[PDB]
């Protein structure tokens, strides 16, 4: 009874109808971690598109970033940007940041175990954000 | 304005009221993991302790062991048990599975940052499932 069905690996995000393409809630590299927190605990989503000035998406900051700069021996405050996450990984230089509607979920799916990331950021040809994906849609297209 | 405050994070999670400790979600050893998929999406839980045949905790099953599992290049059916999750990573060996309530939450922290890891099983002196502790409870407390 194979797992994962073959039939739908070689299917695409649009396809299958896989990730959240309304009500994005994302943040800047501007937006200090206090907002990200605030975000995190009174919105209640998993993961946040980071995108520059231009609107283009560089990062996506989770809740294991904040506990990430929880455990930082060095002394902070919430002050700190978001962007100071950057200095225990880069998703983006990795190519496990973003993915796009016309690819598989076989391809999306690898992409994700590649660096053990849970949710990727879906983007248009300018690298904007039009969606997101994350581990509960996979197991929706799952099954 | 320090992060993490240093006065939260002496505290433990007992004292901090940090997890769920009701209506825990969890499968044995011999769950299919077809059993935990269903879980996943029709319940909505993020991850299940794994206990043995005494009723003890040997491993914690999360969405992401599902992915994995999807991604294995040999063949596979969901008739599979959870514990061939154990092939790639043993939480258990690590000490990155368990915690107990008189634990510090700066404790708990340098334990999830230790091995990525986005959940713990709280256990008794047994190591019998009392509760839950996730990226979403310790959110909470650092607020
Ligand atoms: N920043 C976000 N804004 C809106 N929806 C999101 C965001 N991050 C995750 N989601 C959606 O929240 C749902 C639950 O995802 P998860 O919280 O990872 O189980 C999924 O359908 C995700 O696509
Ligand atoms: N297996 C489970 N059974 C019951 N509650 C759970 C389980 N796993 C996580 N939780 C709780 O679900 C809430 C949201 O956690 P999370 O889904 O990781 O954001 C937290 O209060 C967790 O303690």
């Amino acid at each position: 009874h194979e797992f994962p069905k073959p039939e739908f690996m070689s299917k695409s995000l649009e396809e299958l109808q896989i990730g959240t393409y309304a009500n994005i809630a994302m943040v800047r590299t501007t937006t200090p971690v206090y907002v990200a927190l605030g975000i995190f605990v009174q919105h209640r989503v998993s993961a946040l598109p980071v995108v520059d000035e231009k609107g283009r998406v560089v990062d996506i900051y989770s809740k294991f970033d904040v506990i990430n700069l929880a455990a930082e021996k060095t002394y902070n405050n919430l002050d700190v940007s978001v962007t100071k996450a950057l200095q225990h990984r880069s998703h983006y230089f990795e190519g496990v940041l973003k993915c796009y509607l016309h690819e598989t979920l076989e391809t999306i799916i690898n992409r994700l175990v590649e660096a053990e990331v849970h949710g990727l950021v879906v983007v248009d040809e300018n690298d904007v954000v039009k969606g997101i994906v994350s581990l509960s849609d996979i197991l929706q297209a799952l099954v």
